[PDB]
């Protein structure tokens, strides 16, 4: 039982999970032609299958701003950043976005070790195509040397965040994401790590990728994107970067951290010798799924939704369908009781983030309680009949209803179970079993009042970043519709789950409307505000320093907390003063929430 | 070529072990349950393709080191896990360690760990 206490991502036409969700429920065929900032793209297109490598050319889901980074925040020289793989940059940002989303600080994330925390990292990437431009430059002359070593994607993270867990870069075609997750799951149980960060990353930045995808007949003619049925003959590659934080279920509930889902079980295997290379074997696809449900102790009849590998390949869908049918008929003979879909029909095909993207899709459905429509499945493949299969492709947004079923003379309501598959070209296979987490009993009894008001605090590396955080906080308070009960939690996450910066701003609040108004106060240009405590740390260094370097003086601050002089503490906190926010409430710390993460700059860096 | 040498190396090992591809952990009825792990740092064999493309013509060599192990699984017909881990200068031990636990958990009956590296660019 592995809980997920965090998630984030960037995907084509989506800077956030929320943005991704809106396109999802908006059913946006979010795939477009190649932007001009990348290769010229007019050199190789020929609309014909002849030696040009293109003719499957202007179809790919792309994430806006691939060459945008904020190195100073990460203590990286502009010279160094300019030659670091963008893949490394994008994964590095998401993890910190992931950590921030979970409401944990790099210095307090599994920090129960005394020297940095025992945190394992696993990243799935297929190939790095950024050193290639070095080869072209060397061929054309000059001198330039960019190294690959996709381990740099993980090592840099373990480097910056000071982690003491294993850090590796696993690699299985189109299935790294689930292989990376699977390994992370087992390490936690054995006790090698307390908290882990799996993921995937993939960005298409060199035309050679498109060339090979045509020379091999893996492309999708001129079709817009993957079509789960009705004569699909290929896939459209796409970009994606994502991360997910894992923690054992008992601990997460103990720390109270918000739980997106539960990974009950997983499995992996390989088909073996088949009638040719890159030909999936249903028999393996049966076994890996079968073992997965066994390890989880999940009965297939209780399943509700499964995400399929999709890819819209002509010789991949019927094989996938037969295997899923085969392993399911062992326990139940019923039909049309589970829904099947794929995210690739929206974002193209990642080949390394497909697993996390599929994983991310499930969690949002599990969060919003709404199965999302698929796309391009109006007609379905004529080859295979879904009447006999237990799976019907989703066509419209619908409430994701809770399962109630009678098995062996017993009617019960089980939870919302889902499964996911990722089948790689090489032959490697993987699958996961997830379940929603039910809260037994827990509620914040709106302790906020004038006696004990809310203490909201933000911070950023400068004012420009600070002002944006205010704006994004206001919109999130609006778009997500938070209430007076959330205030304590909103303050709490903003207190510990955000790392103290140089530019700081704080307010004392009792009500949501009060917080909305005051933040709107700051956004307007006023040098003076009522009970809006602003400040910095660039100036006050020694005077704030000597404060903590004293026990008698520390006693005074503890006295303030006792006396409730919240005005003075913030008046000093904005200047640099640091104190434990746990000191405010000595027991029953509130729950965390997902709040918008640090708004990283968009400075550009390219060769 | 990394694929070629490793594939030959595995077959030499199986014979060297005194087991045949059709009997090595073959106690499954359909091929045997054998896991494969390989450690590789990077592939520099596609760089020639990019160099050629810059100079003209048209040539596309792909990387995806997962081929290094899958081809081994493909040719020898193994049904156990197959991956290509990568830790700088420490892939080989990482691959071994993972195989060690998988045997402990019962996923595989036999394992094949290793590493490969060649300087060609």
């Amino acid at each position: 039982d592995i809980a997920i206490i965090g998630i984030s991502g960037r995907y084509p036409q989506a800077r956030n999970i929320h943005d991704f969700w809106k396109n999802l429920r908006d059913g946006k065929d979010c795939i477009t032609e190649i932007p001009k900032d990348r290769w010229d793209h007019s050199l190789y297109f020929d609309e014909a299958k002849d030696k040009l490598g293109k003719s499957y050319s202007k179809w790919g889901g792309f994430i806006d701003g691939v060459d945008q980074f904020d190195p100073l925040f990460f203590h990286i020289s502009p010279r160094e950043a300019e030659l670091m793989d963008p893949q490394e940059r994008l994964f590095l940002q998401c993890v910190y976005e992931t950590i921030e989303d979970a409401g944990y600080t790099r210095e307090t994330l599994g920090k129960h070790e005394g020297l940095g925390g025992n945190v394992g990292v696993y990243v799935g990437v297929m190939y790095e195509e950024y050193q290639l431009y070095a080869s072209a430059e060397q061929a054309l002359g000059r001198a330039l040397a960019i190294a690959g070593s996709p381990a740099s994607i993980a090592n840099r993270v373990s480097y910056f965040c000071n982690f003491h867990g294993p850090s590796m870069a696993v690699d299985t075609m189109c299935s790294s994401s689930l292989t990376g997750i699977h390994l992370a799951c087992h390490s936690l149980q054995r006790g090698e790590c307390e908290v882990a960060i799996a993921g995937g990353v993939n960005v298409s930045i060199h035309p050679n990728k498109y060339l090979y995808l045509s020379q091999g007949k893996f492309a999708s003619s001129k079709g817009r994107c993957e079509s789960f049925g009705e004569g699909g003959d290929g896939y459209v590659p796409g970009e994606g970067v994502g991360a997910v934080l894992l923690k054992p279920l008992a601990r997460a509930i103990a720390d109270g951290d918000h739980i997106y889902g539960v990974i009950k079980g997983s499995a992996i295997n390989h088909g073996g010798k088949t009638n040719g290379y890159t030909v999936p074997n249903p028999h393996s696809q049966s076994r890996v799924i079968r073992r997965a449900f066994e390890e989880a102790g999940i009965h297939p009849r209780t399943v509700s939704y499964i995400e399929a590998h999709g890819t819209g390949t002509s010789l991949g869908d019927p094989i996938e369908i037969a295997g899923l049918t085969k392993t399911f008929q062992e326990y139940t003979k019923e039909n049309q009781f589970c829904a099947i879909g794929s995210a690739k029909s929206n974002i193209g095909h990642g080949e390394s983030a497909a697993g996390i993207a599929g994983l991310t899709k499930i969690l949002l459905q599990m969060k919003y309680k709404r199965l999302v429509p698929s796309l391009h499945s109006r007609t379905l493949n004529p080859n295979i009949d879904f009447s006999k299969t237990p799976f019907v492709v989703q066509q419209e947004l619908a409430e994701w209803k809770r399962p109630v079923i009678e098995i062996d003379g017993v009617t019960r309501e089980y939870a919302r179970i889902a499964g996911i598959s990722s089948f790689g070209a090489g032959g490697a296979n993987a699958h996961l079993v997830i379940e929603e987490y039910i809260e037994a009993e827990h509620r914040p009894p709106s302790s906020i009042s004038s006696k004990n008001p809310a203490v909201i605090v933000l911070s950023a590396k400068n004012k420009d970043r600070l002002r944006e955080q205010v704006q994004r906080l206001l919109s999130a308070i609006r778009e997500q519709v938070l209430t007076d009960n959330d205030l304590a939690e909103i303050a709490y996450t903003l207190q510990v789950g955000r790392e103290a910066m140089e530019e700081r701003f704080a307010v004392i609040v009792k009500s949501i409307s009060e917080l909305e108004a005051k933040l709107t106060y700051y956004l307007k240009d006023e040098a003076d505000s009522p009970d809006l405590f602003t400040g910095q740390v660039k100036r006050n260094k020694e005077t704030m320093d000597v404060f903590a370097a004293d026990e008698d003086l520390q006693q005074a601050i503890d006295t303030w907390i006792t006396k409730g002089k919240y005005a003075k503490i913030l008046q000093m906190w904005v200047q640099g003063l640091i104190f434990d926010w746990n000191k405010l409430y000595g027991d029953t710390k509130p729950r965390r929430i997902s709040l918008p993460a640090y708004p990283f700059a968009r400075e550009r860096y390219w060769l």
